[PDB]
């Protein structure tokens, strides 16, 4: 497809489907569209997009990267331990 | 509410990276992006992850912003 450099989809357990794609402006430039796909209860889908260029990336990037840090810090790890 | 921070452009877009807990005490991230309208209006883009799926939604937003980040060192 001629505009878009990279998709990719990623499904879970739960209701929520993401896409990550990155596309081509008219110069040539890059930006990165974050999609969440929502079925609803009912089995209608919401589509949630939110869009970053190329010159926010970075600290689009690092930001990311922090926050995700604050919940990687939460979860509980593998650990003679045993478990279940 | 765990955590907030909040990016401010130079463009119409800020963006928000929210930690939340719920009920359980599960973690989420949301991330929002805040577009500013000409007329002062302001449009609210909002994702929401579960704790559970935050190590593959990383990974795969990296390999999205990756791509990006190879093309501008190009
Ligand atoms: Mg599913």
């Amino acid at each position: 497809e001629r505009g878009e450099v990279y998709s990719e989809k990623l499904f879970t357990e739960s209701e929520r489907t993401y896409f990550f794609n990155v596309k081509e402006n008219r110069k040539g430039d890059y930006f990165l569209n974050i999609v969440e796909s929502k079925r609803s209860p009912s089995g209608d889908f919401e589509r949630h997009s939110i869009f970053v260029y190329e010159e926010n990336i970075n600290e689009f990037e690092s930001n990311l990267l922090k926050a995700i840090a604050v919940i990687k810090q939460k979860v509980s790890t593998g650990s003679s331990a045993r478990h279940n």
